[PDB]
């Protein structure tokens, strides 16, 4: 009850800063996550035991992929955790809690492959999930662990509570899925330049967390540029290797996974922080203006890919 986690001095400052990177020690990591939750939700919103017993499980269900993995799971929740901390009094206590966990279960159980692969390898999750189908996944496996004995971090709560924490989570999981982030920004950029936009509006809430999620789920672009372009190696690992598997169904592959086009990357990634990452972080700005370190680490990225498209590196 009166158990703080703490963290050395260097981890405890910089983990409040948008741009940390949790580190290689693996074995910190859920210290990391039980330190955010107690800092941006409390230490009384989840059983101490329960809660700890709830990340292994989560850990475990994260498979050994290049990107996809238990590190992205808490990487994207500490990007979470500074968007809550910079917006102290936006947000309602049952999202707080549902938030941090919505981002560490995002990606349960990824395989590293996309809805797209899925779908042309005919998997049997893309017969059970017709749309977003690794991300109703990820919501099905959170549910499952939630279910789990001695896994019920939510058990104080009514069963209407628990109703609206499990349909946040869902919503923020769905959100996750790139193809919905489009037009999600498109009606949020609209209802801000019409002045409609309205927190008190759930269905408009719901909208304003996706974003936060895509935000979140991108994090990677916001980071200082050494932790960018080491983090891009392992995104492309994954993207050349579903590359390589639809080569095997007999379909060329995009060239974003054709691992003979390696040197077209730098390109990529500008169309990548033009056409996802700065309208993402840009419209994110204009609702959550504490969220601009954000943005400006993302331009400061896009600016280094620009460099080396230019043989300055
Ligand atoms: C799983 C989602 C995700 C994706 C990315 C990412 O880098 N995306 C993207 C988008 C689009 N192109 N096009 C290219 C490309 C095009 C032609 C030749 C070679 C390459 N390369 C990317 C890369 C970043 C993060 Cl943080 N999460
Ligand atoms: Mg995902
Ligand atoms: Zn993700």
């Amino acid at each position: 009850g009166l158990m703080q986690f703490t963290l050395p001095v260097r981890l405890c400052k910089e983990i409040e800063l948008f741009h940390f990177d949790i580190g290689p020690f693996e074995n910190m990591w859920p210290g990391i996550f039980v330190y955010m939750v107690h800092r941006s939700c409390g230490t009384s919103c989840f059983e101490l035991e329960k809660l700890c017993r709830f990340i292994m499980s989560v850990k475990k269900n994260y498979r050994r992929v290049p990107y996809h993995n238990w590190k992205h799971a808490v990487t994207v929740a500490h990007c979470m955790y500074a968007i809550l901390q910079n917006n102290h009094t936006l947000f309602t206590d049952l999202e707080r809690k549902g938030l941090l966990i919505a981002c560490l279960c995002h990606d349960l159980d990824h395989r590293g492959f996309s809805n797209s692969y899925l779908q042309k390898f005919d998997h049997p999750l893309a017969a059970l999930y017709s749309t977003s189908t690794m991300e109703q996944h990820h919501f099905s496996q959170t549910v499952s662990i939630l279910q789990l004995e001695g896994h019920n971090i939510f058990s104080t709560l009514s069963s209407s509570e628990y109703e609206q924490v499990l349909e946040i989570i869902r919503k923020a999981i769905i959100a996750t899925d790139l193809a919905l982030y489009f037009g999600n920004r498109k009606q949020l950029e609209e209802m801000y330049q019409t002045g409609s936009l309205n927190l008190n509006n759930q269905s408009h809430r719901d909208r304003v967390i996706g974003l936060m999620m895509t935000a979140c789920d991108l994090c990677s672009v916001t980071k200082l540029w050494p932790v960018t372009k080491l983090t891009a190696n392992d995104i492309y690992a994954e993207f050349w290797a579903e590359g390589d598997e639809m080569k095997k169904l007999g379909i060329q592959p995009i060239p974003m996974m054709d691992r003979d086009k390696k040197d077209e990357v730098p390109q990529g990634q500008l169309g990548f922080y033009n056409a996802v990452a700065i309208p993402c972080y840009t419209t994110l700005t204009q609702i959550l203006p504490p969220t601009e370190p954000l943005l400006k680490a993302c331009r400061d990225n896009l600016s280094q890919w620009e460099k080396v498209i230019r043989g300055e590196e």
